[PDB]
């Protein structure tokens, strides 16, 4: 028994679409995105968290290379190890690699744990999005059709399950029988449907959307 559609934006758990620019920081926006929702759930406060904090501070120890890419899971581990992440207000995004300037005075969130979901399992991802909240995922975005996407249910026959771009699954549903994942990107408001893309669901792990899902939690 799961709901047929969910959209975590309607629950006030999704901050504004961000704009990564020419820095490969999608992993960091995916990670803060997922944690922003858990922060809202636990505290009632909706606050954008610092993607730049992760870019600058969750580096070699975490297998991450700032503007040259990273992992959402090891970004979560950084936040756990660091005992904090700064607000985006305090530590705003510059689309470049900088020296780590974390200050605990401006800590806006904490992270207690994270969970990695099994590869390709869109049924388990559906359960997680319904029962836990927005889920950080990777997709195969190396396709002109992705960059040019305007509206509708995205399907790309040449998509692979090898991911290269981090995004956030904030919901799911179906548009007249065509099932989709509701995805928040970090390419600004002029990408897709006001910064969002609806990507084909239950179509064989399309564009690797369920290849590497993960989500953080903030425990009492
Ligand atoms: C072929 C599959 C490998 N892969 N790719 C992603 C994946 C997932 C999401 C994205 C995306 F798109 F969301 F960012 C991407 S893009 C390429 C990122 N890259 C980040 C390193 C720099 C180059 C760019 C890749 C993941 C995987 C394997 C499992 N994942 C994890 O996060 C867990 C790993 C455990 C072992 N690691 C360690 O670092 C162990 N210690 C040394 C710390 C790496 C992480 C997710």
């Amino acid at each position: 028994i799961l709901p047929d559609s969910v959209d975590w934006r309607e629950k006030g758990c999704v901050t504004e679409v961000k704009y990564q620019g020419s820095c490969g920081a999608s992993w960091a926006f995916s990670a803060v995105g997922a944690l922003e929702a858990q922060l809202k759930l636990k505290t009632g406060k909706l606050v954008s968290l610092s993607a730049q904090n992760l870019v600058d501070c969750s580096t070699e120890k975490y297998g991450n290379k700032g503007c040259n890419g990273g992992f959402m899971t090891t970004a979560f581990q950084y936040i756990i190890d660091n005992k904090g992440i700064d607000s985006d207000a305090s530590y705003p995004y510059k689309a470049m690699d900088q020296k780590c300037q974390y200050d605990s005075k401006y800590r806006a969130a904490t992270c207690s744990k994270y969970t990695e979901l099994p590869y390709g399992r869109e049924d388990v991802l559906k359960e997680a999005v319904a029962n836990k909240g927005p889920v950080s995922v990777g997709v195969d975005a190396r396709h002109p059709s992705f960059f040019l996407y305007r509206s509708g249910v995205y399907y790309e026959p040449s998509c692979t399950q090898n991911v290269n771009h981090g995004v956030l699954v904030v919901g799911y549903g179906d548009l007249n029988g065509k099932e989709y994942w509701l995805v928040k990107n970090s390419w600004g408001h002029n990408f897709g449907e006001e910064g969002y893309i609806r990507m084909a669901r239950n179509k064989g792990n399309h564009c690797g959307i369920a290849s590497f899902p993960s989500y953080p939690e903030i425990l009492q």
